[PDB]
């Protein structure tokens, strides 16, 4: 079960071809993996641990390149209970000598697992440890995505082991990057970035830097989640893409997303649709009852604008368009252009509410929001076609620099 | 199709059986029904229209009784599109000589339809029309649900005609509120109120204070949705309920909603609905993934104590609480006991937010958010019991005057 990377380094885990409900925040509509790496040497060591209801397939995995009772190092990455998970078994079956964690790992092991007596040693970064043979690399990267975060290096193999960081929601036969089509692996690598390590762009290009600052250009880059980066090129796609990530830079991409109850904030959006079309921008419509806020981020995190609908209920928003905004502000995207609308019948508070959601994302908002009683007319067709020139205009005008 | 109600009055329209998200904002589990009532008199007269859709079923169901062209007289009493969508399709089968509207009903029936030549006519809270041997009384129903909403009454008959008030969504073989199980009557005219009527409780006591001030003391109530209110007994339940749903008085019951993505808060949750019960309280733990924000609603609508978890995602709270929040916040819920709970990592936000949500809603807060980092103990859940204790003590005192 176990699947050989090079000598002595082994991808051992489990493959979740079901995962829809990816951590009750985001979607995985390909399912995704648990990967765990098994390194032979003097000290045999283990890094990262999988969900714990796959410890079975782990120590089955393990134990088919090595006796589990043989493995001397733990090395735990992250404390998110999808990698941390079987840490509790691996010690019991493994009996560690030492469990290596980051100082807040160490932290943070304690707050999930509330432990008695776990012979954990905390690194820091930089540090480097003797496996033996090979020796080991540890690097921090706080808040990427979590403050317990650090990753693994293996300068003379060019192994880089980056707990989710890389990490993509791909189930799959296939293990490593190169037997994947680049459009998929790219598409799942970004929908994973957009939805948990976006607002944390700044730590993203820092940690980057500082690591290509030390000698970081693997062959090998070996996430949690999803397919290992096999490579020098592979892996410098990676983190290109990375760099481009965080960087968010504006697309001729529209996104604009709404909710309705009687059709009128949907009739707004069709036409906002296609007078964005007409000033040359790519459009994606996205409907709120049938798009997973996690994919309206994916497709907003490289659009130059995202647009907003929702009628007026009850004083303010429809839930759908309120959760989706709560969510996107989380991510925090940069670098966007806002727009909104809707239709009221009396009170009207829909357009002055989500003016202040966008703008309090930073979003740029240089056309006023168009509102309409009820149904819409003629005339509010050709008010919704202006806000759209105004916008694409401004959008026009930032993508030239 | 048509279905007698009384001799000259006959229910038409359209039963929606597979209705289920009823008109974007709630769920109709049971379908609902679009009922338009035709009365026959020398200047025959229909009532409402129905959904767009519906208006084949509904031509189909007049003709039953009567040549359409022969009707004079349109009283169209709410202007959303389940009652006046067949409006433009009626006005073209039946060339009616007056179309009869209130006057918020008028205003309301330009901005949807934007007509030109059409016979309006406003009618005045109080007043009074001839249909022939007929003589029917017009009563002004401000936001209930919409600024337009009137009613009808048929003083010698004791009929009355009273748009979306009173109705239910409940699609069946069965037309008469004697006819199907209280039961079942019941929750459905709850779960009805709680969703769209509910922020207009006052104006609800207050028109039931004139109806009754007035003489309507009804034999029949004609609804839009659902079943008719046959025999004064049924009319008397239906007013005695609305003016106890509009009235909302605790009881010993605890709604508890909460999302998670680690199961903490969930735990946390799951210990909170125990204690409760251990108070003597009866609990709805409610998770956001599995129940429509209109559940939520419907099982707070007669709750004393709402309690609320999140763990904190990204500097807040996950979206479908938020969603869920934003949905209640908008039905405005008196006389409750909020609470809060919720799992964080680092900056913690989720309880905070979550407090000021509640506070905002006007619900007392005798006891101090529960937050735990991570994984919850034993002390955590003394802290949570604690808790339940503080708040069913003051739910307790409430329920003795
Ligand atoms: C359940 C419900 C709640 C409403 N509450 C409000 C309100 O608070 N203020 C408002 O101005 N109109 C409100 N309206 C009216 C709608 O905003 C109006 O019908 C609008 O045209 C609906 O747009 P849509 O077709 O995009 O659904 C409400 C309508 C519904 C059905
Ligand atoms: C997607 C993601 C985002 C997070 N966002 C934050 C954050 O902004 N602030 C924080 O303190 N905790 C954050 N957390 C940590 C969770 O709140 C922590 O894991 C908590 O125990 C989750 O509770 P739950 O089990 O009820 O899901 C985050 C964790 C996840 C997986």
């Amino acid at each position: 079960q176990a699947t050989k990377i090079i000598d002595g380094f082994h991808l051992v885990g489990a493959i979740d071809w079901n995962s829809r409900d990816f951590h009750g925040y985001t979607l995985s509509p390909m399912g995704t993996t648990y990967n765990a790496y098994l390194v032979e040497d003097e000290k045999t060591t283990l890094f990262d641990t999988v969900k714990a209801e796959y410890k079975g397939e782990l120590l089955c995995g393990i134990a088919s390149v090595i006796d589990p009772k043989k493995i001397d190092y733990l090395v735990i990455q992250h404390l998110e209970l999808d990698h941390a998970g079987a840490l509790p078994a691996l010690i019991e079956a493994c009996q560690p000598e030492k469990i290596f964690t980051s100082s807040l790992g160490q932290k943070a092991m304690e707050s999930h697992f509330h432990y008695k007596d776990w012979p954990v040693q905390v690194v820091k970064h930089g540090e480097t440890l003797s496996l033996g043979k090979r020796t080991v690399t540890f690097y921090e990267t706080r808040m990427l995505h979590w403050p317990d975060s650090m990753v693994s290096w293996f300068a003379d193999e060019k192994v880089l082991i980056s707990n989710d960081i890389f990490g993509q929601n791909i189930a799959a036969s296939e293990r490593f990057s190169d037997q994947i089509p680049v459009h998929t692996l790219e598409r799942a690598m970004r929908e994973y970035y957009a939805n948990i390590v976006n607002p944390y762009a700044p730590q993203t290009l820092k940690a980057i830097e500082t690591l290509v600052g030390a000698g970081v250009a693997p062959e090998f880059i070996c996430p949690d989640h999803g397919v290992i980066f096999r490579g020098a090129d592979q892996c410098t796609f990676a983190v290109q893409k990375y760099v481009e990530y965080a960087e968010q830079k504006p697309t001729n991409k529209v996104v604009i997303f709404y909710d309705s109850m009687w059709h009128s904030t949907e009739k707004m959006a069709r036409v906002l649709a296609e007078s964005f079309r007409d000033e040359g921008c790519t459009v994606k419509l996205m409907w709120c009852k049938a798009c997973h806020h996690s994919q309206i981020m994916s497709e907003i995190s490289d659009a130059g604008a995202v647009i907003v609908g929702s009628p007026t209920h009850n004083n303010g928003i429809l839930p759908y368009v309120a959760g989706t905004l709560q969510y996107i502000k989380g991510l925090r995207p940069q670098n966007k252009i806002g727009g909104a609308f809707g239709s009221f019948g009396w009170s009207g508070e829909s357009t002055k509410v989500l003016a202040e959601w966008l703008t309090g994302m930073g979003f740029d908002m240089p056309a006023t929001p168009v509102k309409v009683k009820n149904v819409p007319t003629h005339a509010d067709y050709e008010q919704l076609k202006t806000m759209a020139q105004t916008i694409a205009r401004a959008l026009k005008a930032k993508l030239a620099a």
